[PDB]
């Protein structure tokens, strides 16, 4: 959806106002993220790699590291609310971050079963047979 | 993966099997299945449908269908396993459920992350423009 380095920037803004507290310089001995990652972020399992990603450094890494260095708090806070922040764009990317969006045809297919009750199990069963012919017809064009 | 009709065969053989036990023509008025359905699977958020909706059949409809008609219950149940089985096979196919699958890269990653402790949170920390590479680099391949 464009320029980012456009997005891209105040999250490197983050990260140099932060930088300073955790090594500056980084790791530079065995790398923990290495190019495995890349090889992945590159590969048909690209965007559930950079999702996990995500959600692994605002549940796990950023929270605790909070906590290692309370001096910091405020500063690694906010890198996390920036990497809210372009998660959210990526999201709105049809090409970035499509497996994070869900299918608004399943959630009322979901809605209408729910409202149906029984007749909703009796609609869903007495047509498996239109769902086969959905199933072939994804696996066609793809 | 090839020639299913192949694989969608013994599928399509458990539905007729449980067919006359729901309908035995199909819902045909209203359907709940409707062409959205098609277009979402056809769509960018393709897998992503396909995966909640055979999640959807194995979680909400089958078990709920086999309460409704003991009757049916061993006919469902072995529709049901076929679209387990089908689900695994559909996994191996890098073309058609990716989005059902990790990232070993990322497995690898948050299990040094959890062993080094302490200085696992420093490192994941110092390396976090290494991780802005990464994205950069995957919204530039896609």
């Amino acid at each position: 959806c464009d320029n980012f380095p456009q997005m891209l920037r105040d999250l490197r803004d983050a990260f140099s106002r932060v930088k300073t507290f955790f090594q500056t310089k980084d790791e530079v001995d065995n790398l923990l993220l290495k190019e495995s990652l890349l090889e992945d972020f590159k590969g048909y399992l690209g965007c559930q790699a950079l999702s996990e990603m995500i959600q692994f450094y605002l549940e796990e890494v950023m929270p605790q590291a909070e906590n290692q260095d309370p001096e910091a708090k405020d500063h690694v806070n906010s890198l996390g609310e920036n990497l809210k922040t372009l998660r959210l764009r990526l999201r709105r990317c049809h090409r970035f971050l499509p497996c994070e969006n869900k299918s608004k045809a399943v959630e009322q297919i979901k809605n209408a079963f729910n409202k149906l009750q029984e007749k909703g199990i009796y609609k869903a069963m007495s047509e498996f047979d239109i769902f086969i012919n959905y199933i072939e017809a994804y696996m066609t064009i793809k």
